[PDB]
């Protein structure tokens, strides 16, 4: 007795493929890696629930190619299996919110992607990416799920690696609109003289060596080839928002001269970050849970500053 059902594959979720499938083979031997809603379907022969539903697959095809392409921006081979694994883990995640922003309950050493994501809510940034674009924005409405998903698989990471701050907003910005962001520095050294530096794009709006804006347009201390230690301060600056960056170091966060950031605890092995924004006061949001006070010290790893156009007063 022959029985099959009519099913739809897609890669993106929303141009779907019409199908039918024979009930007595698994997915995999007429799809190749199947899922559903981010679980592993590929051993598994089709049920009489499943008709009418949709299944993601791998690109298969040039049309699959295509369509994935255009969603995602890659094409990495493995990424459409990482981020079904991650999406059936962070599909099960609570996604509180927390003073008025999507935070992550902590599970799976997730503390770096909270912190990622409540920082995301308060800088302005648009992706490219359609996946990231539509994640993104039911995200902020509170269904942050496939967004995390996808942040796992584009930073290579999966649910439950220890993850960096600064190197999941990397990541992010790469799949982000900075074009129009610019920077400008000049560095002194008393032997070599003076060289004056552009950056653009994700190098722009992102320094490590620092936490602070201020000592940033005033001066930092870095090694030359001469021997001698030089000086670089920052001539310009254009962008929204820029982030420092710093190995962790106790670091005193005052209400009012910057947007938020990321404190680190522990060693490069495991660890925990928390995320302080300043609003009316300072709030820690560590997951789901929410303290405030008047004044922060603590090892902070990343700060968030806004910012439109920053010329230099230094002649
Ligand atoms: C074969 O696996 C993948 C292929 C593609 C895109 N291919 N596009 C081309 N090669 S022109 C995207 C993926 O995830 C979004 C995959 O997992
Ligand atoms: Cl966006
Ligand atoms: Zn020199």
């Amino acid at each position: 007795e022959v029985r099959t059902i009519k099913v739809f594959t897609t890669v993106d979720n929303i141009n779907l493929h019409t199908q039918v499938v024979d009930m007595s083979m698994t997915y995999g031997q007429q799809f190749g890696p199947t899922y559903l809603d981010g679980a592993d379907v590929t051993k598994i022969k089709p049920h009489n629930s499943h008709e009418g539903k949709t299944f993601y697959v791998l690109p298969n095809d040039d049309t699959l190619r295509v369509e994935a392409f255009e969603y995602y921006h890659t094409t990495d081979p493995s990424f459409l299996g990482r981020y079904m694994s991650a999406l059936n883990h962070t599909k099960k995640w609570k996604y509180p919110q927390v003073n008025g922003l999507t935070s992550i309950k902590w599970a799976d050493n997730n503390c770096y992607l909270a912190t990622a994501l409540l920082t995301l809510q308060q800088i302005e940034l648009k992706f490219n990416p359609p996946a990231l674009q539509d994640a993104y924005y039911r995200a902020r409405a509170g269904e942050a799920a496939n967004f995390c998903a996808l942040i796992l698989a584009y930073c290579n990471k999966t649910v439950g690696e220890l993850g960096d701050v600064r190197e999941t907003m990397s990541y992010l910005f790469q799949h982000a609109n900075l074009d129009s962001c610019k920077r400008v520095l000049n560095v002194v050294c008393k032997t070599c003289g003076q060289q004056q530096t552009t950056l653009k794009g994700v190098e722009a709006v992102m320094y490590m060596g620092t936490l602070s804006y201020e000592q940033f347009k005033k001066g930092v201390q870095i090694p030359c080839t001469c021997g001698k230690q030089a000086t670089k301060y920052l001539v310009q600056q254009e962008s929204p928002f820029v982030m420092m960056s710093a190995p962790p170091a106790q670091y005193e966060l005052k209400h009012g001269t910057f947007t938020c950031a990321s404190e680190y605890t522990g060693n490069y092995q495991c660890g925990h970050y928390k995320h302080i924004t300043s609003k009316e006061t300072l709030y820690c949001i560590d997951g789901a849970l929410l303290t405030k006070s008047s004044e922060y010290k603590g090892p902070i790893t990343d700060v968030f500053y806004k910012e439109n156009s920053y010329t230099t007063t230094i002649k």
